């Protein structure tokens, strides 16, 4: 899927991470280095996610909760616990 | 200090656990299955803790910051970072 100035302006399904070229994806190439938008390193300094803090990203290996916090392992990842970026599941 | 049924009725200093004895605690027998009340098991689902939502317990090795909010280590726990509950170093 294609997202950003690259791709069309669209965001990433699951709010994935959008590279510098335009796709999205949740490896390194896509949400470090050369990340343009919800890019690990966006992560809010409060660690807080969802959409009542407009969808921040979560840094590396670490999902957004249901109850709104980043943060890793099956509590954040797992189906049902996790609302976006939702990596253990 | 004494709190609770058996204690006057009070909430512990720094809003720690009461246990079924009316006898303030931060460890297992205080707020863990002996608790009688602002025990582990009571952190609210949104992490919220302070005075808006009623001074809330916070669970295992969680403190309350002076945002509002449970959670884990140095950005809860903290000397100045924390509001009660508070414990790391
Ligand atoms: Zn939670
Ligand atoms: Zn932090």
């Amino acid at each position: 899927q294609r997202c950003g100035s690259q791709g069309g302006g669209g965001t990433c399904p699951a709010l994935w991470c959008c590279s510098i070229w335009g796709w999205c994806g949740d490896s390194e190439p896509y949400c470090g280095r050369t990340c343009e938008n919800k890019c690990w390193s966006g992560e809010r300094s409060d660690h807080r996610c969802g959409a009542a803090v407009g969808n921040p990203p979560c840094g590396q290996d670490r999902c957004c909760s249901v109850h709104g916090w980043c943060g890793g392992g099956n509590d954040y990842c797992s189906g049902s616990k996790c609302q976006y970026r939702c990596s253990s599941s």
